[PDB]
């Protein structure tokens, strides 16, 4: 099975792997076991070239995990800064909920990615997204002491 392929060389970042792969008509839409795409994989190890490539042929951006994660939940979380705007300009969801209200900019947030938190804004990022325990990313980020992020949420209130 190709896709099978397709997932592990997405992850493992092996770019001629993953084009012959595809130049041979793997299914760009492959899931593992946790319902991972190679776009998820690709996003979240910070293999670009991978990511673009995908994406060109069509990858589901907004294909979700076992527990709703895009690949531009897990390229904010990651901090992948060059992957979340391909990921936004291929039209990914930037206000995709996973299974516990987090989004994009919750993620980032959380983690301190100020300058993801701010290509996620002008993406149109909702700074009102409250999470299963109704936080905001604003929250988060005041929980995590991100003052620059706090500040930068704020003014996009």
């Amino acid at each position: 099975d190709l896709g099978k392929k397709l997932l592990e060389a997405a992850r493992a970042g092996q770019d001629d792997e993953v084009r012959i792969l595809m130049a041979n008509g793997a299914d760009v839409n492959a899931k593992d076991k946790d319902g991972y795409t190679p776009l998820h994989l690709a996003a979240r190890e910070g293999h670009l070239e991978i990511v673009e490539v995908l994406l060109k042929a069509g990858a589901d951006v907004n294909a979700k995990d076992k527990d709703g994660y895009t690949p531009l939940h897990l390229a904010a979380r990651e901090g992948h800064l060059e992957i979340v705007e391909v990921l936004l300009k291929a039209g990914a969801d930037v206000n995709a909920k996973d299974k516990d209200g987090y989004t994009p900019l919750h993620l980032a947030a959380r983690e301190g990615h100020l300058e993801i938190v701010e290509v996620l804004l002008k993406a149109g990022a909702d700074v009102n997204a409250q999470d299963k325990f109704g936080k905001t990313p604003f929250d988060l980020a005041i929980r995590e002491g991100h003052e620059d992020i706090a500040e930068v949420l704020q003014k996009a209130a």
